[PDB]
């Protein structure tokens, strides 16, 4: 009745009654909570998948199944691709958690094709660093408006008056304009603008990639990392779009792994 | 009778007497000191390449003749594997300048196969605003024996008990261990070692990609972003090999270009 994917920083929760989802998250800081939450209800099984559900199980008594979150995420991801009109042959599938996972999906199943470091703990973190910022609210708002100018270096910046080997307004070098600019104000605005930036540029870069290599057109970005950051839905998309790919956001894609996990419990269930 | 790539942040210059090459190396910075050399010189010719070649060419009185950047790395890069010890059938080249261009070698000839703004120029802007540093050789040294544990999330980190679904030990994501350590002193060194860190994750992730689709085991990387810095190389080499793949470097690699011009400029005449 329960599917909870247990993040490295959410805790992803879906809650099935009368055949409609409720959406709850936490943060895995307060995993103790959600145990708390739990043994408040009338839960019967749980339906767990994420780094963290091996410490749901073992810190309550409801029986629990537990599910490999890259086949919860992808499973999830088709019933919503699916709900929400879009019927797909295959696509990349980009899970940009903690960290960001690279799946493709062929029609039938999936299987990770890549990963990289460059996700929403990097923004958090490194934001942090730059900022001092702690709340992920307060955080993203700040970035929203921050100008990457005098931080990015582009094509045209270093190629000047000769037409370029490749498009002049591409970044070259994230954070590489920083020392044609030392005496500018670096404001946490800006900065963090850059480090949204860079997470959505190498994310994208390698969404892109794999979808070269794997052959398919489509790559359905997911992940908590793009709830109220406009700013990087905006870069992803932008640059998808620029390599000749067609981006897919998903509503309450965060919550696949969650949904997935549901699913795949209803559906162990068979014989032979 | 010399070859100069000028590029986003260093100008190589190779001076070819009696059949043995001088190597310099300049800051595009101080681009105007190198037309103040080359008029102290008796050069006939001047083989250029580079974003900044049309500005040396355009304040300097001596002909000169420009060649595209990739071409002439590849062909640079080709004489100095051969010159090494190296016959390679085919290889990806990363190219880590102030930014990143992936190039995948048949055997023939290069095509550009990707690229990111994660560079040593990142390593540069972003190790000032982490930093204040502004001297690459003090922020280079500084960045060495960096402990990058409390800053960086580890797999192992999010799946704690739990056998996770890839390696525990990889890096799950870059600066997401920030938020964990809030009370820690992110000392300079720690925090520069971080940035290395990820400017070299994604370098090697997005070549060893490229590297499975085009089908090659070897890659190649040149670029100044590894003078001075032996951790940049470590972090390349160990995930190179942990993927797989063969990694190579090149005694005086970041040269590739100028010395591609000119033998590009050598045997560009010809007749039919
Ligand atoms: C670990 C995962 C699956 C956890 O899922 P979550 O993010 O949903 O919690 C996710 O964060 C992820 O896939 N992260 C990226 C892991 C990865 O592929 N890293 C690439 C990488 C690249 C280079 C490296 C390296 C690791 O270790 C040392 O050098
Ligand atoms: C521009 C180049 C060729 C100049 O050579 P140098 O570094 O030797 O001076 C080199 O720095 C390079 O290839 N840089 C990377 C360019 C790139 O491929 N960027 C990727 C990228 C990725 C995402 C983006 C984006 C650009 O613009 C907006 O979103
Ligand atoms: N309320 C929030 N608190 C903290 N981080 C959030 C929040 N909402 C969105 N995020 C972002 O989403 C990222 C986590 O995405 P998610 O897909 O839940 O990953 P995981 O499965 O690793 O928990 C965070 O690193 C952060 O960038
Ligand atoms: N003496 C130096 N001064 C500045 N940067 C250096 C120096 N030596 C190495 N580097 C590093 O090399 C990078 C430039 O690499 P390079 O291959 O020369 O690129 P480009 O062709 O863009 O000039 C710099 O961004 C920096 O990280
Ligand atoms: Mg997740
Ligand atoms: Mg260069």
């Amino acid at each position: 009745k329960v599917g909870i994917d247990a993040g490295g920083t959410l805790i992803k929760i879906v809650q099935e009654q009368d055949n409609q989802r409720t959406f709850k998250t936490e943060l895995t800081k307060n995993i103790d909570q959600v145990v708390e939450w739990l043994n408040q209800q009338q839960i019967e099984k749980l339906c767990l998948t994420g780094g963290n559900a091996g410490v749901i199980a073992e810190n309550i008594n409801i029986p629990a199944q537990i599910f490999v979150e890259f086949d919860a995420a992808s499973q999830g991801l088709g019933i919503l691709l699916k709900e929400q009109g879009h019927d797909l042959a295959d696509y990349i599938f980009a899970n940009v958690g903690t960290g960001t996972s690279l799946h493709y999906f062929d029609g039938q199943s999936q299987r990770r094709v890549g990963g990289i470091g460059t996700g929403g703990g990097m923004i958090q973190g490194l934001g942090y660093l730059l900022s001092q910022i702690t709340d992920y609210k307060q955080l993203t708002d700040m970035a929203q408006h921050g100008d990457r100018n005098t931080i990015d270096l582009k094509v045209r910046h270093i190629y000047k008056d000769t037409e370029p080997p490749i498009p002049g307004d591409l970044t070259a070098a994230n954070f590489g304009h920083v020392l044609h600019h030392l005496d500018a104000d670096f404001t946490p605005s800006n900065k963090l603008a850059a480090v949204i930036g860079v997470v959505g540029e190498v994310v994208t870069t390698m969404a892109i990639t794999v979808a070269r290599e794997f052959k398919t057109e489509n790559i359905v970005y997911i992940g908590s990392s793009f709830h109220n950051n406009a700013l990087l839905r905006k870069v992803v998309e932008d640059y998808t779009v620029l390599r000749g790919c067609k981006p897919y956001y998903v509503e309450n894609g965060a919550f696949s792994g969650a949904i997935g996990a549901l699913y795949l419990e209803k559906h162990h269930h068979h014989h032979h």
